[PDB]
């Protein structure tokens, strides 16, 4: 691919088929066309022999044609696209995903195995290359770029050198690195990002960021390395700022609230430039099932009032370009046929979607069998025996400890304060919460790490998650070492999850048994779960919006980040290097 | 090792490291209006460049860093200019005149199809290309001359392309790929000679270039999906809706000046530049290459006459870039290549400065470096036939009275019927129009002259011979009577190829051609001149009634691949009735 599309053969009868002297294969007919190229919606009907669009030409004009699809009411277009994102933020496997969201219209995604690669390495996007060979969903693999996010800070499944990042970007299934997140590495010149970074080029292959903050110069200099796009965009002066820096714009949607904002700036700048595409970055269960992939960015973006005319052209034609893929994001003679018919540009209901010209999708359902793929070496990744009560206290020799905190939930900042000291162990101060964090890949002694946030309500039993980005440990929250040891145990046992306990009682799972991220059940089963467990945990917590909600508890290990985070070996600052081993600073 | 080249690790981390702020620039450039290709907007920056590399874009005045400083100050500054089409040869000069013309100029890329030597001399001429570009300041990417000789078995040049050698060149990392694709009912038929040839363009995964003229509804959804993907030929500015609507990459051209008028309406019409249109010079003689000259002249007129400079320049440069898979050119954003032109102002787009990789080439208009002209041995004594004479342009005839068709009409085609009160042996020439004749001098063929009678030509007091004339450049010649078409004819035989005006027995210019009969080896000063005199003397031979019947029109009518009769170094010859008439008797 595209190498199939040029067999002689095939080329020849659409050529024919064009000209008027064979019968297609397809014929969508009857639609008004989202011609991506010129933004008109306009009368078409599209012949198709195989995996090409044999002709775009004039309505009605043609007959001739194995099989009918018909769009009259309706608006064609390409294929949406996703320039970045990742299935395992979704609790399911490729397979679930695929069937999710083909019926949706997307036929290719641009997929991050970063998460199956923290927890399994190669083996985990060698995975990930296996479980997507056959799907009808197009997935182009990127190299996992920074595993772990912080070396020497933290333990995860897997690490991932230059050697290992050169080979990945060998394989034919991956198109470029992964979101380089390591960003202060990057910049400073680090001997394994800059290595890594050197790999891509070599390979001349995509490079891709995460850029969250970077202004003015970090920015020429992320730039400057290789690196060619972004996705966290923060405000409309963060999206033209960076639009203006050259870079290629991942325009998610994971933020509804900066959608707006967003849109402004587009419709004020007058035209939707050619380096804008869109994308999914993390979706959860629920939302997929209610919202959507890939299309509910484009419907957000239509209901916060951008063009749909634009919105499409950046899922598609946009996010061609960038890929290099001439065979994609298009609808006319000699590209791919793939495609997608919407009932209208309001609510984007796919009425029909076909892959390299097979319609695998009508109605919102599958027309197709979607090979499954043997989830074994997923299994098993929790390599720690059940907890104690005592792996969640601090054993501490004095009578009053002095204690270094973590202040604040997202924003972290380095605390401290007084705490009493009973029996062996440090007594949890009024105001703190725990914060344990036990390595569980095996890879390292299982030994438990607390720590005390503050800044974080007060809480009336615990959460303990096993997706924690993104070394993804055993990651528990709570209010006291009892229900806390409930939420670790339920997720050790499953293989991996999550656990609201509250109480001396477990209140909800969502049990995670694929590396502790995604499920082998339904998707359906999945939202549902996911669902009650926000709800379970909205109910030992009062949140504080915006930053002291439920999200930040999946983020809260992530050693890359700039600041104090508990992680599977101390407390970490990535400014220093430095494993803060205990929170006990003296006495 | 373009673009290897950028992706060097000690140079890209010196460049990151300027960035930084940590070293210094090799260049920068303050005080200049940024054209901010991507935005569309104009924006004060300043830019800094380490090797090749951009390596910051960054706020006015914020560094003064540099080992030299160009000053760009009350000027616009824009990443230098990319032609998708083209032919030094119609310029009559040699690789180093015209990138010695257009780097002047803000001309840092140009893609050049050298079919025209690839007529005088296959492979061979194509090897020169290929050595001539090979140092030169401007990048020149090849090719595939893909339709060597236009129409096989109709005319008769100086080479035979088959699928076999065009693959060979596909192969030669000089070439980005197949050249024009003139033979279009080739194309749509399926003949296999042309079908091979394509293929063996999308085996290469390389650009696939078409000349669609005429092309239209079905007729070019096959040319399409046969993976031509993209033209210059456009013929009103509905054609350019439709080849637009079509998905092709528009290669627009400013050799067909009145035209621009009318895509400059279209285009204002839609709103905005479409991403699929860049900007092309196709032929530009050597007069206007000096007054224009180049491609800077294509967005000089289009925005004389009403394009906003912004799309004019997203054209020249953004865009070409994303046709020619090139994310290292076509903007000005840190880590791209530090090709940048420095323009005066919007209106005449004056070339303060211009950067070719990192260096600087040209200061107001005059070449600032030396180019390494190339040795034009191969080129020379292309005019493998004997003088002619009086006869030569005569046809012979058994009656005394004689039936008799021809070319009636000039550019575009068709047939008629006449006496010719054959007078002593001969056809004595018919009133209405004048004689066309054709004779083959690359030494593959007999070097008989065959003649026509051409019409509503004009009254032609003497004969044009042109030595240039597409696409087998045999000798042609458009006369009047005999004894000055074969003084013209002898002129241009003698000076080794060119071109010359014969009146009234004497001739009355003449411009020497000898190297390959097509280009020159004077300074263009003298080429330019010499082509302005020749215009010059032409119309005192023959009132041109404009347009349809101007100058350029004496190099078009041989040039087979287009539909109506033609005569050619073996008759006259019809495309369609795929035959060729032997002499133009009859009774």
């Amino acid at each position: 691919e595209p190498a199939d599309l040029n067999d002689d053969t095939l080329r020849a009868r659409a050529v024919a088929a064009a000209r008027g002297d064979q019968r297609f294969d397809v014929l969508i007919t009857g639609g008004t066309l989202v011609d991506v190229v010129t933004g008109e919606l306009r009368p078409a009907d599209i012949g198709i022999v195989g995996a090409l669009i044999a002709s775009v030409h004039e309505p009605a004009s043609r007959r001739d044609a194995a099989q009918v699809i018909d769009a009259g009411g309706a608006y064609v277009s390409p294929g949406l696209i996703d320039t970045h994102m990742h299935i395992e933020s979704s609790m399911i496997t490729p397979a679930a995903y695929a069937a999710a969201v083909v019926a949706r219209g997307v036929t290719t995604i641009v997929w991050d195995p970063h998460e199956f690669g923290n927890v399994h390495g190669v083996d985990g996007v060698r995975w990930a290359a296996k479980a997507i060979e056959n799907l009808p969903l197009r997935a182009i693999l990127l190299a996992p770029s920074c595993v772990p996010s912080a070396p020497g800070l933290e333990r995860g499944g897997a690490d991932f050198d230059a050697a290992i990042l050169a080979d990945l970007l060998s394989w034919p299934e991956i198109g470029g690195i992964a979101e380089i997140m390591n960003m202060r590495g990057v910049i400073e010149r680090d001997p394994r990002m800059s290595g890594i970074v050197q790999a891509g080029l070599a390979a001349e292959k995509l490079v891709c960021g995460h850029a969250r903050g970077l202004k003015n110069a970090d920015l020429n200099a992320f730039m400057a390395a290789g690196v060619s796009s972004d996705h966290e965009l923060v405000s409309g002066e963060d999206l033209m700022a960076k639009l203006r820096a050259g870079l290629t714009i991942e325009l998610r949607g994971s933020h509804d609230h900066l959608l707006p904002e967003f849109v402004a700036a587009l419709n004020t700048l007058g035209h939707l430039p050619q380096t804008v595409t869109l994308c999914t970055d993390d979706v959860f269960p629920d939302d997929l099932l209610q919202g959507g992939g890939l299309d509910d960015v484009v419907r957000r973006l239509v209901r916060y009032g951008l063009k749909p005319e634009w919105a499409l052209r950046a899922a598609t034609l946009n996010a061609a370009q960038r890929l290099g893929r001439s065979d994609l994001g298009l609808i006319a003679a000699g590209r791919r046929a793939d495609i997608v018919v919407f009932e209208d540009l309001n609510g984007f209901s796919a009425r029909h979607v076909l892959a390299s010209g097979r319609a695998v999708a009508e109605g919102g359902r599958m027309l197709v069998d979607i090979p499954t793929c043997d989830t074994t070496v997923l299994k098993g990744s929790m390599k720690l025996p059940l907890r104690m009560a005592n792996d969640f206290l601090v054993k501490s020799q004095g009578a009053k400890v002095r204690l270094a905190t973590i202040d604040r939930p997202r924003f972290t900042q380095w605390g401290e304060t007084e705490a009493d000291v009973k029996d062996g162990f440090v007594v949890p101060p009024e105001g703190a919460t725990m914060i344990s964090v036990t390595h569980r890949h095996g890879m390292a002694e299982p030994t438990t790490k607390t720590g005390f946030l503050t800044g974080w309500g007060r809480w009336n039993g615990a959460f303990a998650t096993t997706v924690s980005h993104d070394s993804h440990n055993l990651t528990v929250f709570g209010g006291n070492a009892g229900d806390m040891a409930l939420a670790a145990n339920a997720v050790i046992g499953t293989g991996g999850g999550m656990a609201v306990a509250s109480e001396g009682k477990v209140t909800a799972i969502l049990p995670l048994p694929l590396s502790g991220l995604v499920s082998d059940a339904p998707l359906e089963e999945v939202a549902r779960a996911f669902e009650d467990l926000r709800e379970a945990v909205g109910k030992v917590v009062e949140w504080q919006p915006p930053y002291l909600v439920f999200k930040a508890c999946f983020g809260a290990t992530l050693a890359c980040n700039i600041g104090p985070h508990q992680t599977d070996m101390g407390i970490a600052d990535v400014l220093t290097g430095k494993v803060m081993e205990s929170p006990v600073i003296e006495v």
